[PDB]
C-alpha cells in the first residue's frame, strides 16, 4: 500500500537524494505535504517486483532505457504536461521518455560516461586505451595504477565494448531487430578481450567495483577511473587534482558510452499523481530545484533548457556532451534488461576466466607490411 496524501520517492544511491530531499522538504513547507526520500538497492529490480502489485514509490527515478519493461508491465501512470511546460525541456529528452507514442516518465537529466583523470599524477591523460598498459606499469614503480573502474556493472564497460562495432540491438529505418543482438560480433569481442587482457596481466582486478574504485581513485592511489557526473561532488570533497575529458579511443575509434537520460516516472499505483505531478513539474523541474539536487551530486546536461544553458560552460559537462555524441542513446524497449544480462554475464564470465568466455587470442594471420 502507497499511503494518500504524502509522497515517497526512490532515486539511486550514487544520485543527490540528499538534494531531492531539500526540494521535498520546500514542497512540504509550501503545500503542508511530506516527502519522503529513499535510495534501496537494485533499485532497478526492486521496483518492478514491489510495483507490480500496487507497493512502492509514487515516483521513480532511473535512466530512460528501463521505462519500457515498466510500462509494458502496467507500472507507469501516463504523464500529461501541457505545451507550455513541454516547451521548457528539450525535445530529445522527451522523447527519450516516449513509448509506443506516450509520454510515460518526466526527462531530468541527461548522463554519459567520461574519463577522469588526476592532474597531480597524469598531466595529459592517453588518448587510447592501447597505452594504458606502459602507462600503469610506469605509475606501479611510484606505488600506484593507471585505471580503476567498475567492473561488476556492464554499463561501465560497454564503452569499451562498443567501439570496434559492439551494439544492442540492430537499429535501421528507425526500428530495432530485436533477434539482432551485437554483444557477441568481432567488434564486441575484441572489446572483452582488451578487457581481458588489462585483468591478466594484473593491470585491473575482476573484483574491482563501484566503491573500490571511487576509493582509490579519490585517494590518490590509482590515475584514471571512468565515472558520470554524479560522482564529481565526491572528488571534489576529497581535494584531489581532477579533470573530466573524452574516453580513451579503441583499435582508432571513440569509446561509445551508453547515454542514459534520468527519468521520473509515476506509480500507476499512487494514489498521489496530482500531488507527483505538481512536485515534478513546479519544483524539481526549475532551476532552483535542480540546482538543488545538482549541487548534492551533478546531474550532467539537464533537460529544463534554462538551466543547462546556465551550466553548459562547466567542462566536465561539455566532456559528458562530447562522450554521449560518441556514444548511442540507449533503446528503452523491453528487451533492454535482456541486453543487459547478456552483457552483465559475458563481462563477469570474461574477467572471471570462466570456461564460456575463455578465448585463444593471436591466432588471426594478417598482412601487415606498413606503417
Ligand atoms: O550502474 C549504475 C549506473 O549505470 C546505469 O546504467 C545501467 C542501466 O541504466 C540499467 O538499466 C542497468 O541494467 O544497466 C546499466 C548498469 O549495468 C544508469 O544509467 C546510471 O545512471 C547508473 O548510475
Amino acid at each position: 500500500k502507497i499511503e494518500e496524501g504524502k509522497l515517497v520517492i526512490w532515486i539511486n544511491g550514487d544520485k543527490g537524494y540528499n538534494g531531492l530531499a531539500e526540494v521535498g522538504k520546500k514542497f512540504e513547507k509550501d503545500t503542508g505535504i511530506k516527502v519522503t526520500v529513499e535510495h534501496p538497492d537494485k533499485l532497478e529490480e526492486k521496483f518492478p517486483q514491489v510495483a507490480a502489485t500496487g507497493d512502492g514509490p509514487d515516483i521513480i527515478f532511473w535512466a530512460h532505457d528501463r521505462f519500457g519493461g515498466y510500462a509494458q508491465s502496467g507500472l507507469l501512470a501516463e504523464i500529461t504536461p501541457d505545451k507550455a511546460f513541454q516547451d521548457k525541456l528539450y525535445p530529445f529528452t522527451w522523447d527519450a521518455v516516449r513509448y509506443n507514442g506516450k509520454l510515460i516518465a518526466y526527462p531530468i537529466a541527461v548522463e554519459a560516461l567520461s574519463l577522469i583523470y588526476n592532474k597531480d599524477l597524469l598531466p595529459n591523460p592517453p588518448k587510447t586505451w592501447e597505452e594504458i598498459p606502459a602507462l600503469d606499469k610506469e605509475l606501479k614503480a611510484k606505488g600506484k595504477s593507471a585505471l580503476m573502474f567498475n567492473l561488476q556493472e556492464p554499463y561501465f564497460t560497454w564503452p569499451l565494448i562498443a567501439a570496434d562495432g559492439g551494439y544492442a540491438f540492430k537499429y535501421e529505418n528507425g526500428k530495432y531487430d530485436i533477434k539482432d543482438v551485437g554483444v557477441d560480433n568481432a567488434g564486441a569481442k575484441a572489446g572483452l578481450t582488451f578487457l581481458v587482457d588489462l585483468i591478466k596481466n594484473k593491470h585491473m582486478n575482476a573484483d574491482t567495483d563501484y566503491s573500490i574504485a571511487e576509493a582509490a581513485f579519490n585517494k590518490g592511489e590509482t590515475a584514471m577511473t571512468i565515472n558520470g557526473p554524479w560522482a564529481w561532488s565526491n572528488i571534489d570533497t576529497s581535494k584531489v587534482n581532477y579533470g573530466v575529458t573524452v574516453l580513451p579511443t579503441f583499435k582508432g575509434q571513440p569509446s561509445k558510452p551508453f547515454v542514459g537520460v534520468l527519468s521520473a516516472g509515476i506509480n500507476a499505483a499512487s494514489p498521489n499523481k496530482e500531488l507527483a505531478k505538481e512536485f515534478l513539474e513546479n519544483y524539481l523541474l526549475t532551476d532552483e530545484g535542480l540546482e538543488a539536487v545538482n549541487k548534492d551530486k551533478p546531474l550532467g546536461a539537464v533537460a529544463l533548457k534554462s538551466y543547462e544553458e546556465e551550466l553548459a560552460k562547466d567542462p566536465r559537462i561539455a566532456a559528458t556532451m562530447e562522450n554521449a555524441q560518441k556514444g548511442e542513446i540507449m533503446p528503452n524497449i523491453p528487451q533492454m534488461s535482456a541486453f543487459w544480462y547478456a552483457v552483465r554475464t559475458a563481462v563477469i564470465n570474461a574477467a572471471s576466466g570462466r570456461l564460456k568466455e575463455k578465448r585463444i587470442t593471436n591466432t588471426e594471420a594478417a598482412i601487415d607490411t606498413g606503417k
